[PDB]
């Protein structure tokens, strides 16, 4: 028998929206699920004392793992700041990282 799952989730919204998005593979797992818990909870802390809302999403395969957050009434102090908590994954492990204004 035949089956079909789907899932989807489709958001409207107006304003700003700046997207950075990282990608690099990584042999050391449990290190990096727990810097990724580290780096929600840090991106939760500085929305928290701004008034702009964070997405981030995350997608891991057998070691290779991307990431996604979108930044919605941000201003280019808060952009330059998850940037950098960004760039130490980029430049310790090597990998990609693409900013979309």
């Amino acid at each position: 028998h035949h089956h079909h799952h789907g899932w989807s989730e489709n958001l409207y919204f107006q304003g700003s929206t700046v997207r950075i998005e990282i990608r690099f593979t990584n042999m050391r797992r449990e290190e990096v699920q727990k810097e990724l818990e580290k780096f929600k909870e840090r991106l939760k802390e500085l929305e928290k004392r701004t008034g702009s809302e964070i997405r981030i999403e995350i997608e891991e395969r057998d070691g290779e793992v991307r990431v996604e957050v979108e930044i919605r009434n941000s201003h280019e102090e808060e952009v330059r700041q998850i940037i950098e908590e960004i760039e130490r994954w980029v430049r310790k492990m090597g990998g990609e990282l693409r900013v979309e204004k």
